[PDB]
């Protein structure tokens, strides 16, 4: 609704100031035809004035990020467990807006960089605007919020001449992680395939803290939030996201854009695990400790509903760049914990608003606004856009009427901290010993991993910890990684030329958990929006009718298809010249193009080489490939015929049957080589 | 209210924060009943930090004002000298909303320091925003906008220990103004009543600058525009004025909303002079000049339409405090001149709306908004509250198959500069020679005051040069004053004890000019909305009947009537302990409380001789004063009052009493009981 | 460094507040061990809220860059064709500090996008800042400085889903291209190799616009400003570029900063072609069009000076990001011409650092002061860091005995406008048809390439 109000519509008419008053915009106002411009021109001033005042601050973290509208829909009255008016009925749908985003690049920096990624929930509930303020990890690296400014510096580019942009991969990182150990689990994760996601559609979302859902009965127990993908989990490889990056910065946001576009909006269940106050202990670990998960052995989901994104922005800037999220925005049924992490940020995402906003009002911005009524004294500020009527803003008053009326846990719906809560004992700056093992779920999640992923995971840390040039970071790196699993020490140890300090056991087991690994969690669930590229030619027309038949056999089953030759035409999308593997999830070779695939084929339309280099890059980064027609193709590839993932079939319907079923696997592992 | 979409209605409801979650604002949460308070108390921050940031930087100048909503109302389709659509048909309305102001003091400031006043008012038209920048003084100090920093700085206080607060009587003014000959003519009008006026309402408008009507056929003629009062013009005086100030700060804000809530909504009609671009140095200065005016004799006024105030606004700050006007907010049918410091002043209003909003959208602030659709391609900024459907917002386009189309002279009734504008000559920052006499209009004026006028205006540069400490400051002060008259040189220098300079006749001459004289300008129009305090007592029941009938009576002759006594009851509004003459325009006692004007009287519930301080006080700043019901000669004669003074009145019957007192009310200020030199 | 006397040690020393008091920084002060965190811990929000508001709006132009210091060096007085002080006297050294640019792309992307390039230079001269902010294409693709929030839209991402980054491969800049011919010769440029140099100091940097030098006595000649790279003109290839953004976008920074470290910092001559007012039509198009250059065999480039970059930054955000280039940073002996483009960018770049900064202060920044004596009357304002004594800030004064004095052509050195200049005629928003050919210079250019 405030959203619908403040739209405007330039289809027709003409151009005008921002007072109304028509105006010209594309001559300046000169003495003479070859004269200076003149001071008095506003149509000038006013255009100029805007352009130059257009960027607002980059937000101090997740700056690089995209955002959808859509709707949540509750599952059913959740009242058993949580006065939250959002779930209190079966099927209540509430309208949401989910921002997702890395961590560590500016604006403008590549999706595809290897990191840790957000999931911003704003739930416009029926009692108040909720947020969830998420991560696809659910584990933070550090373990108290004021040490998020250390931790950022040290990921963030070296401040005296700002590089590396967006990347882990520089001595001041590994230096904190090495010397701050709680980072380990989180570490773990953004080295796994979880730091390159294949879309923001294929991860899944975490609120990471532990949280309350409290009833009205003033009750309370303690939840994590976790949104399951219905897309599935996938991620990409390094290679490949290091050549996407350079490609197409804009992967996933035009990935999500395009999925919303289509009528194929991503979906997510959002479930919690519920336990009780008693149980803050009760684990092996604390509750209260942002870097360990509850695993699922020990506290299964509930799916308390559905998420669905739908409807793609209006105005990036004004809805997506100025959406402020808070974990402050909290609704009855809802506490939180004193996890030092969440304790913290509730005071920083209230205060960075201004500086992003430059104001107070920043509540008011459309996609801030709630869906209910306002009544508080909160008065004037810059920006102020409400004309209040009510001119004795104070409480308690008489003069009017004593309105607004407070609302607590008696009456009026109002918010209330679980009443159960206490604290007892001195005023302290101390860490609780229940913080202190740092190592163990960082050993629990390697150890579920598959032996491909372990590899991959090992292969990430090599890359970074080769390009630190301290010898002393690197050497005190390999004693922290040694402190979760020697193997992984050594391994990685050995491609930067150190031997690994000797094993010390005292946090090695052999436990695995459900739900953690990319590559064990099966085929995908649906393949619809998956990306096939054609490679054909316009030299043979029978190598177009091959590409033409493969397309509508494709497009029938939801598949993105692009026909790719020399030069475009009819049926032809893209070009050589302006193709790569990296936009394709699958890649086939219509056997009448089998030409363009030899050593000597050369073109002044593309580059040397390009077409085979497309058909190899796909290969080796394991995805599903073939020649469809029945060879010259899959030697001048050194790819074999027998390989998982290569299909081989002069029949278009059994090369599509086979070709899908190789696109719900997604990658075919195997390819990569092991220590 | 034109505002209605943007209200917010709090008088039903429970608390929420800004997202509309119930809460609770009173307790602090914190760690146990005698507790240290926690962060995560989100109720809290976000309540403080709104409280926190509530303020906005003060305008640069005019700081201290008070607006309201009206409606402008064409007396005829002016077509024929402009094609402005606000002035395109008989009755055509527009709404308006109006800022009235002083200049050099911050907020809070008195309302009635002695200044320069602003009276700025927006139409918002069916073709644009339109809004008319202007100050009650139709001549200003400076002749190019570069050096308003100067004058500015100059004029505020100074910048060591930032004292005095809104006020011209000190050093560097006065050094500026002896320095800056340019200055004299504002400096004059300052000095007169028209530096202390009775009220906003009371007081008229001008634009300053000539401007061009603009014709759709292209040709031009030079225009003034000047929104003369329908209420009369009055002053205080110097004296009243000081302890006003101090009694209250707010006295022109309070009467503005006061005539507004009673029915009573001041009145103004626009007008302008027109003269021919071939006139522009006809009438022996230059119209690009903004120190002088075209005398009424050399070019009458043509009433264009009624302005009207009607409506106080609901939020002072969203409504008052954030209204931005600009002289840039133009509409076709209006152009800019050459004038210095109009060119400059385009440049400014819309730079400095950035250091008050703090971000480039504050066009978008309700009061700011016009009423008509907007179509342009500005984006993003902070605080951007549109949702921008076009997604090719660049000319030329044909992605959005080319809109907005451009507006000009032929299409879409654009804006245009007046064809017939040229400029000619070598790039220069000279001043033109047309510029130069900075005297003779200063001396226009004073001749056009009447002798008692004058006297105060000479009596306001006493008060103020007197508080000079730089005697060098001083004798450069009466070199310029000199210049523009020799004996209002030697009036000053008397009262600071130096010698006026030799005569210097170059500029002297005897013309004079209608309709710039307050006290020659006649009796008030009307009398509704003016303040009587009728000075009674509890302690006689008479009294109070006394009062009851004299209240009947004024009230409904549309008279604010305040009735006095020691305590509050029934029938009486005030007490004398809060009671003060500058309270009220005119003063009646009852005979029936003579007692509470001897020299013994005394009470713990007021100031010792408060009653009759009240009635002194009124008598001397010139007032109609008087006592009803027959015995006069106490109260009379405790005042040193003459019962045979001109505004002194007596009379036992209520109705002639009332009938007297109503004439005196109109005359406004006996001027007869003012000392002149000799 | 030039700025030694802002720097700031932490080398040594225990953790202070930004009020000197120690505290520390890494546990927050909490109500019992597992307790809430408390609002009396000032520790904790102090250094949260800097964290919160370390961020300043990018550029709205040019926000992908890298920049350095370094010192220009005059090799004669050209006394003979500008008052210009840092120009007059042979082997004068004057402080420089340089920023090199993309244009369309947000800070973080990729240094080797397809683009136009920034190379802006700021003299800090001993008669004030004097800053050239050129390009390193000579040609502008607009006639007119109210068209830039139009090109610029064009070019930048769509504004629904802000897609693509650094790109003008998109729909909407080629129908602007293609809608506003004038763009024809920096579209050729920017699809040449001029559009993914190897290195910032492989590149040239150009004014751009005629702007004139002034002699003392106020005759006045017409100059363009090029700045010719000692290390040659060098290109990446396309799929190179491509790559290389990917695998490290911070590639031209690293290239200019590890130049600088080994001792190896990037030089050019900064060079000018001179021609006479009455040549103003004389070669076939105006030299009021930046869209048009003076082929160097109509006149030739005169060597006025070296620059030498030779020292990074300390600290990237306080030198590189907060420095603010201004054309209006102009000195004795130079002036404006009537180009449309310039004319309105004199207005751009003061305005715009009000919404980086967030006040009107921002030449009290260290990098952007000068290093001469300032006296004025500007004062207060947000973030004021001057004790001004002179408590009579208004000119005329006796008060403060008429200082500062009023500096002009003859008293004070004292810039002063070109006095030949002047203008005519009627008050237009009209376009000289003298601008009309958008298409011979373009093809010029593109002949001037090699077949491949
Ligand atoms: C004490 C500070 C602090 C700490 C410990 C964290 N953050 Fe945060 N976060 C910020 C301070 C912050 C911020 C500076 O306040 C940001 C920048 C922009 C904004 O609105 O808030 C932000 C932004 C931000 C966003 C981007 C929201 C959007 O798309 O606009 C996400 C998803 C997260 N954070 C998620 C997390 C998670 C899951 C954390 C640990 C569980 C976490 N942050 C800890
Ligand atoms: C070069 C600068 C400059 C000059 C020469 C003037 N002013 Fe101005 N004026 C401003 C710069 C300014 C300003 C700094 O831009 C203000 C402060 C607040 C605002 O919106 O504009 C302003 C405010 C302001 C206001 C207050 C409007 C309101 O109520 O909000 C009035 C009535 C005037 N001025 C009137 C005048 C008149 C009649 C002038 C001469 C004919 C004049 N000013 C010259
Ligand atoms: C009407 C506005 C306008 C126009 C026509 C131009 N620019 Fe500009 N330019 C800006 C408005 C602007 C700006 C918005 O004011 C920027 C953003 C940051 C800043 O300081 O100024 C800017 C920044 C900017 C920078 C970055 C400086 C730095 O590194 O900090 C360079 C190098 C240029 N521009 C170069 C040019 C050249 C060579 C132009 C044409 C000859 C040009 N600009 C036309
Ligand atoms: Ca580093
Ligand atoms: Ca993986
Ligand atoms: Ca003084
Ligand atoms: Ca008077
Ligand atoms: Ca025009
Ligand atoms: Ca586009
Ligand atoms: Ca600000
Ligand atoms: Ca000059």
């Amino acid at each position: 609704s405030p959203l619908a109000a403040y739209e405007v519509d330039d289809s027709t008419g003409y151009l005008t100031s921002d007072v109304g008053g028509p105006i010209q915009d594309q001559t300046s106002l000169k003495a003479g035809i070859r004269g200076p411009t003149l001071l008095e021109d506003f149509m000038f001033r006013q255009k100029i004035q805007h352009f130059d005042h257009e960027r607002v601050p980059e937000r101090a973290v997740h700056a690089r990020g995209a955002g959808a509208h859509g709707t949540f829909t509750s599952y059913a009255d959740w009242s058993n467990i949580t006065a939250a008016s959002f779930l209190n009925a079966t099927g209540k749908q509430t309208p949401v807006f989910v921002r997702f985003s890395t961590v560590a690049g500016s604006r403008g920096s590549a999706d595809t960089a290897r990191d840790v990624h957000g999931f911003a929930t704003r739930f416009y509930t029926d009692e108040g605007n909720f947020d969830i303020v998420g991560n696809n990890i659910p584990v933070f690296f550090i373990q108290d919020a004021i040490q998020f400014p250390d931790l950022i510096h040290s990921v963030k580019p070296r401040p005296d001449n700002e590089i590396p942009q967006a990347a882990t991969a520089h001595d001041s990182a590994w230096d904190f992680f090495s010397q701050q150990p709680s980072t380990m689990h989180t570490l773990f994760w953004a080295m796994s395939g979880h730091g390159i996601p294949r879309s923001y559609r294929h991860m899944d979302g975490f609120g990471i803290h532990t949280f309350r859902f409290v009833k009205d009965d003033g009750s309370s127990k303690l939840i994590k939030w976790h949104f399951k993908s219905r897309q599935g989990k996938a991620s990409l490889v390094w290679e490949e996201a290091q050549v996407l990056s350079g490609k197409n910065a804009d992967f996933h946001r035009q990935d999500l854009w395009d999925a919303i576009e289509s009528g194929n909006g991503p979906e997510w269940d959002v479930c919690v695990q519920i336990v009780d106050e008693s149980q803050a202990q009760a684990f092996g670990f604390d509750l209260l400790d942002p870097t360990k998960i509850i695993p699922e052995e020990y506290a299964p989901l509930t799916k308390l509903g559905l998420l669905k994104l739908d409807r793609n922005p209006t105005n990036y800037f004004a809805e997506t760049e100025q959406v402020m999220f808070q974990p402050g925005h909290i609704v009855r049924g809802i506490d939180f914990t004193e996890d030092p992490l969440l304790q913290g940020r509730l005071f920083s995402y209230l205060d960075t608003q201004l500086n992003r906003n430059g104001g107070p009002n920043f509540e008011q911005l459309p996609i801030n606004m709630p869906r209910v009524p306002i009544h508080n004294n909160n008065r004037d500020g810059a920006g102020q856009m409400f004309i209040h009527r009510n001119k004795y803003p104070y409480t308690p008053n008489t003069l009017n009427s004593g309105y607004p009326r407070q609302a607590n846990q008696n009456a009026g719906r109002g918010f209330f901290t679980a009443p159960g809560r206490t604290a007892s004992g001195a005023l302290v700056r101390e860490v609780s010993p229940t913080f202190n093992d740092h190592w163990s779920q960082p050993r629990l999640f390697f150890n579920s991993l598959t032996p491909v992923e372990q590899q991959f995971l090992v292969n990430a840390m090599r890359f970074e910890i080769s390009l630190v040039k301290s010898e002393e970071v690197k050497k005190n790196v390999l004693t922290q990684l040694n402190r979760v699993s020697h193997d992984v020490a050594v391994r990685v140890a050995a491609a930067i030329g150190l031997g690994a300090p000797d094993a010390d056991d005292t946090y090695y087991h052999n436990n695995k958990t459900a739900g953690v690994s990319i590559v064990g969690s099966g085929p995908l669930p649906t393949i619809k929006t998956l990306r096939v590229g054609i490679l054909a030619t316009t030299s043979e027309s029978s190598a177009l009718d091959q590409a033409a038949q493969l397309r509508t056999r494709l497009e029938k089953d939801g598949l993105v298809v692009t026909v790719v030759a020399e030069t475009l035409r009819e049926g032809v999308d893209q070009t050589y010249s302006t193709a790569d593997a990296t936009g394709f999830d699958g890649v086939v070779v219509v056997d009448g193009a089998a030409a363009l695939f030899a050593s000597t084929a050369s073109s002044p339309l593309f580059p040397t080489g390009r077409p085979l280099q497309i058909f190899v890059d796909a290969y080796r980064w394991g995805k599903p490939v073939g020649v469809c027609g029945g060879s010259e193709v899959l030697d001048a590839a050194d790819v074999p015929e027998d390989g998982d993932g290569v299909y081989s079939e002069e029949s278009v319907d059994m090369f599509v049957e086979e070709f899908e079923k190789g696109l719900a696997t997604f990658r075919f592992t195997d390819r990569f080589a092991l220590d």
